[PDB]
DNA sequence: GAGCGATACCGTGA
DNA sequence: GATCACGGTATCGCTC
């Protein structure tokens, strides 16, 4: 089909500029403060401007206060930046009934049928970043091309504020010349076992034995990626639906005392009722970080909805369950509800 | 041998 | 010093 993928600049920081234009060009950090200290936390991300002398997602605040101690440094509103997301997917459905809402930022349209070609398609995504940016101010990335997968290696390639099309031809130029890095669902741990295994392209996966992959990295990500290889993966656009929902929150002190982690895990409960609004789990996760920062989980399915005092109840007993079977200090905790009615 | 639920893992910031 | 949120998958024991 034709694919076109709109992924939003700088997300969280560009609404911030929106909603006071006085921070254009100012450097400008999101940040996620976690309140066990000063300024502790991860920045959640940060205009481009800010972005040139090193401050990237997911790094420490502190890392990020050395790089720019002058710079503004926001707190992250997620329910700000989800409503504002909203509108602009909303303003998308005017250009096909087919779509995917990917993320809070991400989306793709399957306009095979609302045009011919690749260059009708084009000036379709100066249509659409003309609308988003006269209605809503936001500037957007566009990817053009023949699947969801290049579709979104356009736009990874011309962002900022960029559109980018990849012809049937540049998609046979990059199975042989695009490090296999860079593809979609492929991070670091795979790029190894794709290093170690002398796989550095994606037609490079074709001409290996089967098993060769699937033993390395699964029979999912091999099937994966040898079809995209093979030129015949061809996924159709679904809107997709919230599987699960939740909240884990950090603890001034690590700890293993049940009392004192308590009211964490209610309120964890609570922000997770809220959110989840009219929706009924039917199963409920405890969700351990520990101080090492691996990650522990005990659940529970009911064959019935879980009420909020039906979630206090069982989240202290798969609490309990947590601290028996594993020794360390628990550094975040939180749940997360699934299977819903 | 495979189906199914619990849990861990990886990814991606989909 | 390491937030938070979430989907999709592999792995492990029970089970038929
Ligand atoms: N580690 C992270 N932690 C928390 N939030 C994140 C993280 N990474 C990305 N995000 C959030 C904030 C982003 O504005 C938003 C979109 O992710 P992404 O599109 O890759 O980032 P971005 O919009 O800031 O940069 P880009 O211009 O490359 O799209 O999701
Ligand atoms: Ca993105
Ligand atoms: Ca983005």
């Amino acid at each position: 089909m034709i694919v076109l993928f709109v992924d939003f600049d700088y997300f969280y920081a560009q609404v911030e500029e929106v909603l006071n234009p006085s921070l254009k060009g100012k450097p400008v950090v999101v940040c996620v403060f976690s309140g066990r200290f000063e300024d502790s936390g991860a920045v959640a991300t940060a205009n481009y401007e800010a972005r040139k002398f090193g401050v990237k997602a997911g790094i420490p605040i502190v890392e990020a206060k050395k790089i720019l101690p002058n710079a503004v440094y926001l707190p992250m509103r997620k329910e700000v930046y989800q409503q504002v997301s909203s509108r602009i997917m909303n303003l998308l459905r005017e250009y096909s009934e087919k779509i995917e809402i990917a993320s809070i930022d991400e989306a793709y349209l399957d306009i095979s049928d609302k045009v011919r070609d690749y260059r009708e398609a084009y000036n379709l995504g100066l249509e659409i970043k003309n609308k988003i940016l006269e209605k809503e101010k936001i500037t957007v990335t566009v990817g053009i091309s023949k699947n969801k997968v290049f579709a979104k290696i356009a736009a990874d390639m011309a962002k900022p504020n960029g559109i980018k099309v990849i012809d049937d031809e540049e998609v046979k130029r990059l199975i042989r010349e695009l490090d296999i890095a860079d593809v979609p669902g492929i991070g670091n741990i795979t790029a190894e076992k794709l290093k170690k295994l002398g796989i550095n392209k994606l037609v490079d996966t074709l001409s290996i034995e089967f098993d060769k992959l699937k033993g390395m990295i699964g029979e999912a990500k091999a099937k994966y990626l040898i079809s995209l290889a093979r030129d015949e993966y061809n996924e159709p656009i679904r809107t997709r639906v919230r599987k699960s929902i939740g909240r884990i929150v950090t603890m001034k002190r690590n700890s293993r005392n049940l009392e004192e982690i308590k009211p964490y895990l209610f309120r964890a409960i609570e922000e997770s009722y809220y959110k989840l609004d009219k929706r009924i789990p039917k199963a409920i996760h405890v969700v351990a970080v520990t101080e090492d920062l691996d990650i522990v989980s005990r659940g529970r399915t009911f064959p019935h909805g879980i009420s909020k005092e039906t979630a206090y109840s069982e989240s202290v007993k798969l609490l309990q369950k947590i601290l028996e079977e594993d020794e360390r200090k628990i550094r975040r905790i939180g749940v997360a509800f699934s299977k819903f009615i």
